[PDB]
Parts: C-alpha cells; structure tokens; sequence
C-alpha cells in the first residue's frame, strides 16, 4: 500500500550568506533531493508563513460573491478579457470546490513596456478595494519580494548544485521582468462535499487536481497542516507530509528540459481531503525573453542536445496545455 516520499529538510539559511562552502553543502542536499523524489522542505528561510496563512485566510473568508466577479479572470468573466492569469478563480458550488486568487510581479503597471506592448502573460494585477479588505494589497505584495528573497536563494543552491557559478539561475529572475506568480488557493470543508468536484484516478485514489508537472523554474509551495499531496515514483504514488512552517520545494518543466531530465519535474497530485485548508505556491518563472542553455551533467564535456527555450514562449504554452489537460482551475 501507499508508501512515503522521502522529503527532506534542509536548512536554506546558508544560501542566503558568505560562507560558500555552508552553501555547498545545502546544494549537495538539493542536488540529492532533486535526484531522489524531487521534493525537499526548505527550513529557516525567514518568511513570516503565520501572518501569509493569516492574512490570506482573512482575505478568502470575507470577500464577497459581488467581489469575487469583479475580479475575476476572463474564464469566468467574459468582460474581462485581459485577465488570463491575475485575479479570482470562483468555485462552482455543486462542481467545483476550490476557488483562488492569483497575482503577479507588481512592477507589472501601466508604465511597464511589456503592458505597452500588450505581450502575452503580462498583466497589471488587479486587487479589492482596500478599504474593504485593509491591509491585503500591502500585504499581497510584501509577500512576494519575500518569497522572490527566499527563491533567488534557492535557485543559488539549485545552481551550485548542478556545478554551476551560484548566478546560473538568478541572474534571470529580476524583480524588473520576472513572470513569476503568487496563487492564493482555498480548498474547502464541505458537507456534504459534491462528488462531481472529486475525480477518480486510474490507480483508484480520490483526487482534487489530477497529476501533471508544474509549469515554473522551480514551485515554492506553502500548505496548511492537511497531507494532500503525492508525488509519482517507479514505486508508484507516494505521499508528501505536510509542514506548515517549511516551503516546499521541486522543480518545474523547463529545469527538466534545461538539465536534459537530470533534475527532472516531478509528476505530482492533489489528493481529496474533506477539510479546510490552504495551498499557496509561488511559481517562479523567467523573464518573458530569458533563455538558459541547456547542459547535461551526466556527460563529460556536459553537452546537451536540447534546444535552448524561450522562458515567456515555454510559459504560454505550458499555461494553457495545463489547462486543456486537468481543467479550468
Ligand atoms: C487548483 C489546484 C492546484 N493546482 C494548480 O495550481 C496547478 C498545478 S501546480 N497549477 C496551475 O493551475 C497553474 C496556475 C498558474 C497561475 N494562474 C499563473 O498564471 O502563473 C493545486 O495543486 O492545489
Ligand atoms: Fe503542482
């Protein structure tokens, strides 16, 4: 029966100092992760994650279905054609049960060229009104350049990991153009909870969200206290323990491409659990133009046939072949 992933801690704080060989050793750690299941738990890494699961619990609990349309993407909104990515992802009571907020990079405004330029996945955000929700845009925001800190980090480790100088990764993941993403998802209690909202895996696990790779550099995932996740071995799937004081880790499709599968993506799934509960990743994502050539450590002279990408072409795609493969979120 259903077996345990292996899943690290490792403690992150060395990555975020000048002792470089401290952060060897955290990037030995996350090489051996990325090689095992794919998933670590990133520990003392310095962000507030009480007052995220917090302020984000009181944002989901109060804000209005008059509210939610307002600021709802254009799948459920047809007046709101620009927001493919930012704003609110309603459930469907009977259907659907979770129901999300995303945002993007704030530096995202009127002013930016990419908005000029209408270029695809570049979207100003947009937010409640404030005096509605106090606090919450502030806060929204200061959150993500925290977690943008702790990621640039951790992709120093993932670059040193893989025998590379410590700015392989981070030095396209500026605050100026990143695509990154904050995904603000709230699954819910309900009694009695609709099975049309629960799919049935092949293996005959109960699911919320079916399997895939995620569509990053690397996630950098919060989660309440309720095991849900699992992640695909040869040994099939495994569960991951939930930590609500750690960020869990794992990389994305375009590591896997650019690594030649060294580090691959880890296939993974939502389980069904009737309980209430907060999943809040962080998707780190290039600029719209960046381009990492790829390389394969397993090779003496390192050299991968694989064809360097386009991060903000890789991004559309993926987005959107997400969407056709495990529905509208
Ligand atoms: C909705 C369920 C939930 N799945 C997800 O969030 C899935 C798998 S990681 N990811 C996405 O849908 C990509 C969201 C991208 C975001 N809108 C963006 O524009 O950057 C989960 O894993 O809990
Ligand atoms: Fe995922």
């Amino acid at each position: 029966s259903v077996s345990k992933a292996n899943v690290p801690k490792i403690d992150v704080s060395p990555l975020f100092g000048d002792d470089q060989a401290a952060k060897m050793r955290v990037a030995q750690q996350i090489d051996a992760a990325s090689r095992d299941t794919g998933f670590f738990y990133a520990v003392n890494h310095g962000i507030n994650v009480q007052r995220l699961s917090q302020k984000t619990k009181e944002f989901h609990m109060s804000i209005t279905p008059e509210e939610k349309w307002d600021l709802a993407i254009r799948a459920y909104n047809k007046e709101h054609q620009d927001q493919v990515r930012a704003g609110y992802y309603l459930s469907i009571p009977g259907k659907k049960a979770v129901e999300s907020f995303c945002y993007l990079n704030p530096n995202f405004t009127p002013d930016h060229p990419r908005i000029q330029a209408k270029t695809p996945t570049h979207e100003v955000n947009v937010w409640p009104d404030e005096t509605k929700h106090p606090g919450f845009q502030d806060f929204a925001e200061q959150y993500y350049w925290d977690v943008f800190g702790l990621s640039s980090a951790l992709l120093k480790g993932y670059a040193l990991a893989l025998g590379k100088e410590e700015n392989f990764f981070a030095r396209h993941f500026k605050p100026d153009d990143t695509l990154a993403s904050v995904v603000l998802i709230r699954y819910p209690y309900l009694d009695p909870y609709p099975e049309a909202a629960i799919k049935t895996a092949a293996d005959g696990t109960k699911l919320s969200f079916e399997w895939h790779e995620d569509v990053s550099l690397i996630t950098v995932l919060y989660q309440s206290n309720v095991q849900n996740l699992q992640v695909e071995t040869a040994a099939g799937y495994q569960d991951i323990e939930a930590d609500d004081t750690g960020y869990l880790i794992n990389c994305g499709s375009y590591m896997a491409h650019l690594t030649n599968n060294y580090y691959k993506a880890p296939i993974h799934r939502v389980k069904w659990v009737n309980a209430e509960r907060q999943s809040l990743p962080f998707f780190v994502n290039l600029g719209y133009d960046s381009v990492i050539d790829p390389f394969d450590p397993r090779e003496p002279n390192g050299k991968s046939d694989r064809e360097p990408l386009s991060y903000g072409d890789y991004l559309q795609n993926g987005l959107v072949s997400l969407i056709n493969k495990n529905g509208q979120t």
